[PDB]
């Protein structure tokens, strides 16, 4: 019966059959994107229309088109053609993947540069890359891939070792041809192997590791119902996946005595970025939107128990599409599982005589993914005490160059010979509020430090100040970690037994945002990625922070683009945008396989409660 | 064996005798504090000497005496009268806290401000408070406490309900005389009860909660050796225990291949500072320095197996000296465990086929203390990875106050008429550093953003820069969260295989610093807190960062005093202070009772070894 359920494989199958019939999916047309639609606002409730949205790409040069469905009704509710030079071309295919190597391998200049350096055609991969758009004006409405070599000396080898730096060349994935080669002089392929299985290089494995066993013996504490919907310590959510986002929370809200009470109406991850930070010709051009180009929930993996997500896990098994409308299960890809977390409160009052303490624990809900060299887990977390967290895992093997003779100032060396360009990986998470329902407005607040005089007589006074954000042309807000600065989300019209607005309150990290120069074109391309904290008026069609097709759109789309339309957001229907993101100048020990670094962000309620909300918690 | 054991009973009794026989601890005297020292740099110099240092009370008025004494030898090495109006007064007794409510209890001052306000004045408790420096000038040369009442309308009701607004009184606790009764005005006493094991308060307890079970049926992978030498996945370091940081941690240094490489060579949380910031002059002399003034390791908790922690638990039980010289054990007063820690390292590769997936586990080390409404865990961590890092957890019973009629800018109200004075909670992490050895010096570490240009046409690049603190006068340094800033502690001498310097990174949180006006009492009390990070060139008499003596001493001794020599750091044997700290602007959600808020650093290893050093995990 939930609107926001999964999607089941019939229903994709359903969505197959109601475009071929429309004739929108011929052989030359491959499936990009395919996703159900969130309910609209009021909604309602009822007639349910499960609509979903899809991307047609034409391997034959035709237009592509955004079309929508109803899987409810067998209907095409829209279908469009798409100009790509204007609102940019479709996601990146899995089996484009692929197609840079091949064309690459009969390729003349390719052949030639391949020579100089006495390596086998047969052993060099090719990284697909997406491409961006900078000075090339022939590559406009063009789909276009550049790629990078790699050599893999036998078939379980771990190419990332070899970078074959000085070389790049960009393809026209849609006419087959090779547009350029570039070789600007050839560069040692590094030697040494990183083959992290290989007992040459890992030694004796330790034997030293006795195991921790995690069991609940009367099963977890969450129920399941609906196939999604959670129930665990007084929250309530829909757990959510779809195929660019990954997973995504819905209608999180917390039973406090006799009233759910809503907090936000939905969560995800809705873009996530790599800048490079080379200013190598080779790597210049190099920014990888996982979410926005690739789509990250189409890699989610399949996780193992014991080894991915250990204690007593339940999972899901989200369906997505394939390129041609086929249902595709990836099996075990979200784990959902309750962890211990220490201590949650403790006193022991000497005047009373009373020693108290109690336990926290956490709902986890979790996926891992993996875009090439990249392999990244987002967690979710809720706790008893009502914050909420996401934690992002970074790890996969560092994506490589050579190392310059001489060094470098964007370039750090893991190997002899091996380079690790700079880079940065930024996320912007997507918060569409309802701090006690859809009237939300939200504050900056900063503390103030008072100087000694009159009214402070011994300079020990320190105060806060908050700060409204009216409308979205005062919206886009930056860190400022020495001053403490944070942003509550409030209601209002919905007050605290104290009378007071409750509220929660946003902790960042205060991470580097973007550092490209600003007049650059990732700048311009993810221009969410530059500051820290924006916040829109809700819309139906502002999804994503960098727009709905970010593969070679020419810059300022998404959140400049909404930010622009100056709406009030004072006591309104609104969605907090959060940057946050780590800066990674790559160590020796992040080769040859890297240990995992995290980012992230929290949630705190902000008297939002009347008191503490765990005086209910058991002794353990 | 170790001259890092633990003191043992028989030493603490043996330095009673010592001082005995010496005619230094007669009737009239207590040990304010006692600890072991270190041994001294350079120890191939032959056997063991534990020595131990005291600061001797005397009830009679007499000057007090620093005392150091080789319990080995059975000598005193040094004796010297303290001049407490010039170097400070001793660390407050256990004993002196009960006084201070005993002798208001007949005061005629006090009685008739009880009686304003129709208390009870047996049912009044006063809590014992440090009293600082201000402009008393009566106060100098004399142990002085000062008081803050709370009702108490049964034997175990919450007293920090019921503040008594308006009224301070100040205490010698020597000549048992109340100096000074202050009665600003009568304010409302809160009424609402604040008793979290009152089922009228907590309602019914959850029945939702299933176990979570937590066991190493092998036991645990660490080993314990000369009661308190931890060797485990490659780490080794003892564990010591001082009543007035707690848990310090010797000798940290990680196994690679053949060779145990130092790390740090002690860390501890040097001092601890908690300044209010409401400018009432019924509490603006509050703060209180938990480990220099209170001594936090003699009020740790012992701590039960299943609520404190959980899981396969290693417990030390720390032996301290009670006021007379007498040894007292507190009973499981440190909790030793290794807990799972997530995914280690992941990586599906594509070209190869191979896919990866390792977990991480740290060893936890910890201890938690109690001191009048604040509770305080105190967490070290060891990762596989070679990560170190310090949590602490603050918890308790807000410090209360009367919630002014028409709001206020430095106190949030709690429940009606409840108020909660801002302040903070801020720590000194002493790093005495010997990164593969002694000779270390740090850099910072900021990231540098490049302008578009020749060189970054296409204005992508950034870098960094690494700048050597060369001396003490330019070692006092801040933190730059929007420039990514770090510090680096390097071995200039000794390199990796790839030819640069080993070095280990510390990630600071970036929380704000003390907030107080800098012409304060607290800010010159309190100096290290101003600033984030501080480096010194090591010496034996320069163990925190507030010197010897903080009780009712002024500014004249701790960091600046040191930093003030200029030293040579640039390939020294060098000593980190981190400060770090938590600003509260209490919550409704933090009564009756807060749940944990958190603040810390770590350190991760930046080319300290020639690859990832968690190679050899097995697969789980
Ligand atoms: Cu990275
Ligand atoms: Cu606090």
């Amino acid at each position: 019966a939930s609107p926001f359920r999964l999607a089941s494989a019939g229903e994709i199958s359903e969505v197959q059959g109601i475009l071929r019939t429309a004739g929108l999916l011929g052989p030359e047309k491959r499936i990009a994107y395919l996703g159900v639609l969130d309910p609209a606002r009021g909604a309602g409730s009822e007639a349910e229309d499960r609509r979903f949205r899809v991307f047609i790409h034409d391997v034959s040069g035709a237009r592509p088109q955004e079309v929508t469905v109803s899987v409810t009704n067998g209907t095409v509710i829209s279908a469009v053609e798409l100009d790509t030079a204007a609102t940019g071309e479709l996601p990146v295919l899995e089996e484009e993947f692929e197609v840079v190597e091949q064309l690459l391998a009969t390729d003349e200049r390719w052949l030639k540069a391949l020579a100089a350096r006495n390596l086998d055609v047969s052993k060099v991969r090719v990284a697909p890359l997406s491409a961006g758009v900078f000075e090339y004006a022939e590559e406009r409405g063009r789909r276009i891939l550049r790629g990078l070599a790699f050599v893999q000396d036998f078939p379980e080898d771990s190419a990332w070792a070899h970078p074959v730096d000085g070389l790049v060349a960009y393809v026209d994935v849609v006419s087959k041809e090779v547009t350029r080669v570039i070789d600007t002089g050839v560069f040692p392929v590094p030697a040494e192997h990183g083959n992290y299985t290989d007992p040459e290089l890992t030694g004796p494995l330790r034997t030293t590791q006795k195991p921790i066993s995690i069991t609940q013996p009367e099963g977890p504490s969450f129920t399941v119902t609906g196939g999604n919907h959670i129930e665990w310590e007084k929250w309530s959510l829909d757990v959510g996946f779809d195929v660019r986002e990954g997973v995504v929370l819905h209608n999180i809200a917390f039973r406090d005595g006799d009233r759910l009470r809503p907090i936000i109406n939905r969560a995800s991850i809705a873009e996530m970025v790599v800048p490079y930070g080379d200013p190598s010709p080779i790597r210049s051009w190099q920014n990888y939107f996982d979410t926005g180009e690739y789509l990250v929930g189409q890699y989610a993996n399949s996780l193992e128990l014991g080894c991915d997500c250990l204690g007593d896990i339940t999972y899901l098994s989200p369906v997505i599409s394939d390129a041609f409308g086929n249902p595709r299960e990836i099996r075990n890809g979200i784990c959902m599982h309750e962890e211990d977390w220490g201590i949650l409160a403790k006193h022991s009052d000497l005047w009373s005589g009373i020693n108290y303490t109690r336990r926290n624990r956490r709902m986890v809900i979790s996926f891992f993914t993996t875009i090439g060299a990249y392999d990244y887990g987002f967690y979710w977390y809720l706790y008893l005490d009502g914050t909420i967290e996401f934690e992002a895992k970074a790890t996969g093997v560092v994506f490589t160059s050579a190392f310059p003779e001489g060094g470098s100032d964007n370039i750090s060396q893991l190997a002899p010979g091996l380079g690790a360009p700079f880079h940065q990986h930024i996320f912007s998470a997507r918060l569409d509020m309802a701090i006690d329902g859809f009237t939300n407005r939200v504050e900056e607040e900063d503390v103030v430090r008072q100087t000694m005089g009159p009214g402070n007589e011994r300079g020990n006074a320190f105060s806060r100040k908050r700060t409204v954000l009216t409308r979205e042309s005062e919206a886009v807000r930056e860190a400022d970690a020495r001053t403490g600065r944070t942003w509550i989300i409030s209601n209002p019209e919905s007050k605290n037994r104290l009378n007071e607005p409750v509220g929660y309150k946003l902790h960042a990290h205060n991470q580097p945002t973007l550092l490209a120069d600003p007049g650059s074109s990732i700048a311009r391309r993810a221009a969410f990625a530059t500051k820290d904290l924006w916040v829109t008026r809700y819309a139906d069609d502002e999804r994503y922070p960098t727009g709905d097709f970010v593969n070679q759109h020419s810059g300022g789309a998404g959140l400049p683009s909404y930010i622009a339309q100056d709406r009030d957001i004072d006591g309104q229907d609104i969605v907090v945008w959060h940057t946050f993101g780590l800066t990674h100048f790559p160590r020796v020990e992040d080769w040859p396989i890297m240990p995992v670094d995290t980012v992230g962000f929290k949630l705190r309620p902000e008297g939002f409660f009347d008191r503490s909300p765990v005086l209910d918690v058991p002794a353990n």
